[PDB]
């Protein structure tokens, strides 16, 4: 009588374990201190995992494979890289129309940024299994443990829903791998034809307080859109976009249950986290000794590490070394979030330092988690021209030293909210009560996410 | 040992309601037995999850299905009989996307013309039962969307959970088919390279090494043409099952938006679904449901059906006349097949309406071997495909496709086939939780002697 | 010992004659009178026409078919037509690097004209054929008999020379196979890979003393090249283009001796001029009871009228319904060329009466013939600023009716000749003769008509 | 009955110029007699014409000829043995360009890989001969660019306005082939259609109709794989002749632009040029021209090539090893080919180059009929072919192409072929200039054959 149903657990698949070296790499790495973790029991964690290492994966190497390759082209200055979606994903949120409108605001994105660039986009969401964060405090300010994300404990302001709950592993996965089928029938559907797509933005242009602003690089994308169509061009690429799912990679008792050996027909056989195509670590579980970056080495997908207003040059290079020990250009993005304050004056030694270790990391500005304040509304808030100003800065920076811009990683979602102040709609501190939804950070929302893929357009034409 | 979802705590167009609703209370056959406050329960989840599949691949589907009933396709459908939780894992599902794969390139090749594959896959877990005691006095299983396959009472037990146990694993199982026919899986070379492998190492490999080698040299006179990986990389591998459980299909309904004429009930659970023999009561609750939904749907014909009753469902499940809306699916023995087919197809042709004609060799040709097992013959199963065949071939009709059960794995289910499965062979393998399958090899070789048939 | 090497001539062929009905038809229509023939003699055309008969065609059926649906698309508002070469070709000048140079200027003007429409552009060239001219007066400045073109008599001003000779009928076909030939050899190579012409787009813009002017344009077309580039176009379409042929249908012994009847598994055996692919009626022959309207009326190509400004609607129409009288679209091309001080006055009853036909013509600007006058150096010539201004005329006709401006129609080369005053280079009367060397009308060098592209392409983007 | 052409009123890089001129002092054979004052208005007149080909084309040819000589294509060359002025017209061209795609689709299939079509056509206007006297004691023949075929005195004196003829035939046949290759006679369901036709009404047709529907079913298959009429509507047919009269080959040179690596001379009057066994001489005019021009190139080798000599010919011709530059062309008699080309095979191996290897089974095995006709018999030009690639079987080298003389037309020149052509059909329709072509029905015929030698 708490309005919930029971779904029963059952391990009961036969299926061969890891190779004995591999666990033997594994469990070496896993023995490092991981911060951050749940604190549930690890017999009930073992039973969980045991379920998780026998289910259908999220993602297949083959995707992992060629993702990597869309990334090395984007290390050597040949494409640009957009990461987009929510800061948390919740488990009630996870549905049709949300993740509908959370795809196509990444593609809206997207067909802007293509244009501006000049190059392709490669389209990575924060999407299928972006269930797990970090927590600074023990204790939040209502005198309750920390909501960990849903993978881990319930965001209800009570006791029994923030206890740390195993089965909460499987719900992830069934959460993710029921996005993840969504996002694929969506991303081979019509939803990612270009044309329906820019038709989108071009609404957007006729009802945004600043489309006039826009209206002259929409208009020419149209323009471009129609010379295609003109020059007799196959349509058939048109049609269908890649949409990677990524996410932060946290919860190692799901990531590890998640590895999977690869059928070796491409190469040698190795370890995949197939919970995801990419995964990064965050700047509270990056200990260059600790269990994230180990585990991070281990795995073959492509994986990009949080670079706050701390980082040295000096520890930048051991990630390179760590995480790149085989020169694989695109296998390690660098992700820098220091604040609009500080991005152009703190980025440069960290990109020249790594830039002469003759190893090609992509370089991506997230312009989201450096720059977070406190409304006096009580609503944690991002001002958009300080995001803007990051991505700028950012620019700048790689502009002045010769190096690629790489791309973006932003938090944004396809629904009305009011998380961010400002955009062309000028959201203020009092509309933020209107629909602040984020389970945790302050998302763009659809307006302001295309806004800002036209800013960054023009910086990208500049 | 459970995981648990928290209940959710636009209305339809009131047409689509009324019509919904007047579906739902006709009487219904075969459907579980648990309470109603439950079964709401597990219903206000399943209208919460992302659809297992979107109206535009159903309407995709709907037009590939028309060129099949035009005589300009050909239609593959096959999978597990029942699929389990147990064994719904990345090698059984790879496995039969693998077995569908190999099977399609072999017809694609006799056939002369596309190959819609349709597989019986990501929802397939509810069976009716004749009986609602089974041999050892239990509580028939009915499929793990309904109870246990275990032989004990309380796994027997009807379990409303497991209506969303079912659409886990579906939708796992659904990404999963995405990912590998988007990957190299799917990649003709790669799969006729299996099919070569087969020939090789087959007992009666001789026997289909000529057709084999044809196909290897099509497939090299295509490169050689400049034409190689155009659209050899991928392919399409629809989703299907029986539509049994309505407590399932009725909470997976969802209404499509108005870009494509009016908006209309899909059920998003599958591509498309089939109504089985003993569901198919002309006015009950399952016919009513499949004319209100706008999937393709099929509807289970055997040996008692008569040309009139035919043409009703003709008339109910195909009212605007657009083909391949209906797949009549014959399932009559082999012994009869030739007998009672012709009377059928003749009255439906006059209609006007163009169902696709489809045969599955399966289901009328079961039998229970000596040491126990329920099983079926290879020949049987040849045998009736071929009277199929010879039926439409007489009439100047369309032999639309097959509907076989089979799998991936190297089972020993179905007696027969150039292995020579045995009685005794039987329990090696019987890995089945309802049916017989074909195994691999078996179903390969159907796929040989089938496009001979094609070719004939 | 005068320099010129005889070339004999065999009419061995053994070849069946074109159907008896066919036939009946063609000799009722060529009893009709015609103007400016050449006055050879009868005996020695008709062998010079028995030649013509068995020789391998310039084009074929096919192309024909296909053009006529390509223009059929332009009929109905769906593409737009570019057609433009020399006004006269020469033997002399009939050459490889003069062949490729104009056939470079027409796909650069495409190109530009492509991204500003917003449309495919059907490319015909002037050329291949365009060998004879109509003379006003039988004695020109000199004394002489006139030049008519070299399918007629020689160029240079002497009067044996100008004597009309039969022969020049097969060296005509020589000259136009083999101009042909080549056409077909670039537009399948390189030469009409659209990166590769745009490239000499751009050029153009660095050193044109105006390409401040349409710089912002030529960027644009980049940016859309690129776009197309960047979302992973098939390339293959881009490679190649059509380059059609045409000339003035003027000379009925060359024009009758070039027709033969196709294979019938189109649809049923017909009459073509595999002299061209499409072909017109100049001013001086369109007599609507004379033998050229009959001939173009018995041919299955796609043919055009030119209609100067003594055109009244009633005759348009009569040209509609004997030229176009299955009433199919694109068919039949009416070609304006009414000067520019008159053609925002002429043009539309003209349009008027014959949309109210129910037919669907091509309505073709062509702002040259109406804006011819004399320098007073002594130069035939025309200004820039008029060709410019009646096909803005044109296309203020058109917007105002809501009918289609189908197409332009310029005579063009790719030298950098001093023929037409003006342009961003700003020809003078005393820069003409440094290269005056059309042997008719004055051409649009290669400047001025790519010049001409961007203002037109302006003029279709308002 | 003259048309009338006046005579025209940037130089060659220093090296080049010397490089050709120290080519043309060389001793040539085979040469037209004809004042060179005449020759030289003729040769100014061709400097100034478009040319037949463009440099791009030629660097594609190489592209693929390379791919040949790597084992990865195949080599159909193909054309009358001596075009005339007065049968160049539209009909005999058309038929001459299906006859080749008609054996290239056949060839394709069996081979499974590209075949590179090469047609005898738009210069093929000159021929050597033994004697400068003939049977009937006038001066030879020697083709139509050089003199006429009638018996008679005056129409055998050679004559430098057929230069200018023969270049005004080339580029309007030319023109054609363009045209006709771009349209729908290139595609490949229409020109497989034909051979179908020729299945059914030849009197071997039985022999073939297994190949033929084995083709069809590959077509239909590519176009069942969604993979039609991306590449099937049009083909690239290249043009080629015997490089023999050096006034005009000269005078057709064009310098190319610096595009593509350094400026360089193409004979822009074709694609690919071959020299004859008897202008072949090591010193002479002829091969050192051959190395100054960036054609791909070849050179026929009879019965009296050796091993060493062939070496020589590889190392002046294809000094730089590049892949196909270079087409070694084995015309040895059906009865001597296995015992000759073995060891001229092994030793030109054996340097490291990559020539093509090609058989001309037709000019080794000549004789004259009872009847006074020139002719060969079907079977001895097959059964070269067969030798060939035993030989090349044997050694593990790629038997890279065929190089024969045919015909649309249903000529009556070589005795045998499934009508069996006798010695008494021969004067029915003898229409050849010169050697005896395969008619349309033979030419496919050995298409057929060919290609089974290929499948083995
Ligand atoms: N074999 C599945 C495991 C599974 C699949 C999908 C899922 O969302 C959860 C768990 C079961 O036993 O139920
Ligand atoms: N909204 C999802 C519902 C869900 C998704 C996936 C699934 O397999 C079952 C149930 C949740 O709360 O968990
Ligand atoms: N058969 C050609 C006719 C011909 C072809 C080409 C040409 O340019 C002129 C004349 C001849 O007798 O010469
Ligand atoms: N310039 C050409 C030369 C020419 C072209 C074509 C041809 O067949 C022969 C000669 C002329 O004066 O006629
Ligand atoms: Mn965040
Ligand atoms: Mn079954
Ligand atoms: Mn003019
Ligand atoms: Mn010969």
């Amino acid at each position: 009588m708490n309005w919930t149903v029971d779904i029963p657990i059952d391990q009961l698949p036969s299926l061969p374990p890891l190779p004995t070296d591999l666990r033997t790499r594994l469990d070496a790495a896993l023995a490092k201190p991981a911060a951050q973790q749940p604190t549930w029991p690890a017999d009930q964690a073992l039973a969980m995992r045991t379920v998780l290492e026998s289910v259908p994966p999220v993602t297949v190497p083959s995707e992992i494979v060629r993702l990597q390759e869309q990334l090395a082209q984007v290390a050597k200055g040949e494409a640009f890289l957009l990461q987009g979606g929510d800061c948390a994903e919740t488990f009630m949120d996870n549905t049709e129309p949300h993740i509908r409108g959370n795809v196509r605001a990444l593609l809206q994105m997207a067909v802007v940024l293509t244009y501006g660039a000049s190059m392709p986009v490669v389209k990575v969401a924060r999407i299928a299994g972006q269930y797990a964060k970090p927590r600074s405090a023990d204790i939040d300010a209502l005198g309750l443990r920390s909501y960990r994300g849903d993978m881990i404990n319930g965001f209800a302001p009570d006791a029994a829903a923030r206890e740390h709950d195993p089965s909460r592993l499987v719900r992830a996965y069934a959460n993710a791998s029921a996005a993840m089928n969504l996002v694929r029938a969506l991303t081979s559907s019509g939803l990612a034809s270009l044309h329906l797509v820019h038709d989108w933005n071009r609404e957007f242009v006729r009802t945004s307080p600043a489309g006039a602003r826009y209206e002259a690089l929409a208009t020419e994308i149209d323009r471009g859109l129609r010379f295609m169509s003109a020059c007799g061009v196959a349509d058939r690429n048109l049609q269908t976009a890649e949409i990677y799912a990524s996410h932060e990679a946290l919860v190692l008792d799901y990531e590890r249950a998640m590895l999977r050996l690869s059928d070796g027909d491409d190469g040698e056989p190795q370890l995949f986290d197939l919970s995801a195509h990419t995964v990064w670590i965050g700047e509270r579980t990056r200990q260059i000794d600790g269990a994230h970056i180990a585990f991070a080495q281990v795995i073959a997908n492509p994986v990009g590490v949080k670079l706050g207003p701390n980082m040295t040059p000096e520890l930048a290079v051991e990630y390179v070394e760590r995480l790149d020990p085989h020169n694989k250009p695109g296998r390690l993005t660098l992700v820098s979030r220091m604040g609009n304050h500080k991005v152009r004056d703190l980025l440069p030694p960290i990109v020249e330092k790594v830039q002469a270790t003759g190893h090609q990391v992509i370089w991506q500005c997230d312009p989201m988690h450096g720059n977070t304040h406190e409304s006096s509304t009580g609503f944690k808030t991002r001002h958009f021209d300080r995001i803007v100003d990051e991505v700028q800065g950012f620019f700048e920076v790689h502009r002045a030293l010769g190096t690629h811009p790489g791309g973006i990683h932003v938090e944004i979602t396809g629904e009305n909210v009011t998380e961010c102040l400002g955009g062309a709609q000028d959201i203020s501190e009092t509309d933020l009560a209107g629909r602040y939804e984020t389970a945790c950070d302050p998302r763009l929302n659809t307006q302001q996410s295309l806004e800002l893929a036209f800013l960054v357009a023009e910086m990208l034409r500049d």
